[PDB]
C-alpha cells in the first residue's frame, strides 16, 4: 500500500481542485436561484375606466416618472395619447399592465384594481400590440394561437380579417408553415398583421396599441390603420404614437407634459382652442 499510496494522494488532489472549480461554477446557479368575487363575473366589454390621481416610479425610491395623473375613459370610445420621446407613454401602458413596481394612487378598470387579482387574470382581460413585433419560431397555429384553445375556423376568420388569409394559403400544408425566430419569412406588415391577429383571438375586449406605427411603410401603415379602425367599432382601444393622422383620429388625447399629463375630451375643440401652438403644430 506504501508502494502506491502517492498516485492516489495525486488523483485526490487533483480531482479536489478541479470539483472545486466546478462547484465554484454552480454557485452562479443558486446566485439566479434567489431572484376571487370579481373573478366570477365575466370582464365586461364596458371599457369605461379611470385612473385617479395616479403616479408611478421604476426603482424604489427613484425620481418618479408621472405626477397627479387623473383621467377618465368612456365606454366603446376610442382613446389617443400623446407625447415626446421619454413623455411615460411606454410607462402608462406598462403601468396599465402594472409592470411597474413602484406605481402610486388607484387605477381601475370598471371599479376593479390589481389589489385581489393574481397575474394570470390581469393578463386575460387586456390586449396590446408593441412596438417591437417578433415570430417566434413553429407553426401558424403556435403564433397565431400558442395556446391553441381556438379552433381552426376562428384562426382562418382572423386571418382573413386581418388582410393575411391569401398570403397563408400561399404556403405548404396551410396554418403549418415552420416559422423561424425572426429571420425573413414574412414581411414587416405581415408581423404586424399576426400581431393583430393575435390582437383578434384574445378576445380581451380592450385593447392597446403602443406604436404600431414605428418602421412600417406610410403606404401600408395607413392601410393597416384603417383595416384597424374598420375591424374594431367596439372594444376600446388605446393608442400611442407619434404620427399626426393617429392622434388625429382618436376622441380623447392628453398631452403628456414634462412630469405630468393635461387631458382633453373633444379632439376639434383641443386643436383649435390652443390657437394650434401644443397640441395641433405638435402633433
Amino acid at each position: 500500500y506504501a508502494l502506491m499510496v502517492s498516485n492516489y494522494l495525486n488523483w485526490m488532489v487533483r480531482n479536489l481542485a478541479d470539483m472545486e472549480i466546478q462547484l465554484g461554477a454552480v454557485k452562479r446557479i443558486h446566485a439566479l436561484l434567489k431572484t376571487p368575487s370579481l373573478i366570477p363575473k365575466n370582464w365586461p366589454d364596458q371599457g369605461k375606466i379611470q385612473i385617479q390621481n395616479l403616479s408611478v416610479r421604476y426603482d424604489s425610491s427613484l425620481k418618479p416618472v408621472l405626477k397627479h395623473v387623473n383621467a377618465l375613459i368612456s365606454p366603446g370610445q376610442k382613446i389617443g395619447i400623446c407625447g415626446r420621446t421619454g413623455s411615460g407613454k411606454s410607462s402608462f401602458s406598462l403601468a396599465f399592465f402594472r409592470m411597474v413596481d413602484m406605481f402610486e394612487g388607484r387605477i381601475i378598470i370598471d371599479g376593479i384594481d390589481i389589489a385581489k387579482l393574481p397575474l394570470h387574470t390581469l393578463r386575460s382581460r387586456l390586449s396590446i400590440i408593441l412596438q417591437d413585433p417578433v415570430l417566434f419560431s413553429g407553426t401558424i397555429r403556435f403564433n397565431l394561437d400558442p395556446e391553441k384553445k381556438c379552433s381552426d375556423s376562428t384562426l382562418w376568420e382572423a386571418l382573413e380579417i386581418a388582410q393575411l388569409k391569401l398570403v397563408v394559403k400561399a404556403l405548404p400544408g396551410g396554418l403549418d408553415a415552420i416559422i423561424t425566430e425572426g429571420g425573413e419569412n414574412f414581411s414587416q406588415g405581415q408581423r404586424q398583421l399576426f400581431c393583430l391577429a393575435r390582437a383578434f383571438v384574445r378576445k380581451t375586449s380592450i385593447f392597446i396599441m403602443d406604436e404600431a406605427t414605428a418602421s412600417i411603410d406610410m403606404a401600408t401603415e395607413n392601410i393597416l390603420q384603417k383595416v384597424v379602425m374598420t375591424a374594431f367599432a367596439d372594444r376600446t382601444v388605446v393608442t400611442i404614437a407619434h404620427r399626426v393622422h393617429t392622434i388625429l383620429s382618436a376622441d380623447l388625447v392628453m398631452v403628456l407634459k414634462r412630469g405630468a399629463i393635461l387631458e382633453f375630451d373633444k379632439p376639434e375643440t383641443l386643436l383649435s382652442q390652443k390657437d394650434s401652438v401644443f397640441a395641433s403644430f405638435v402633433r
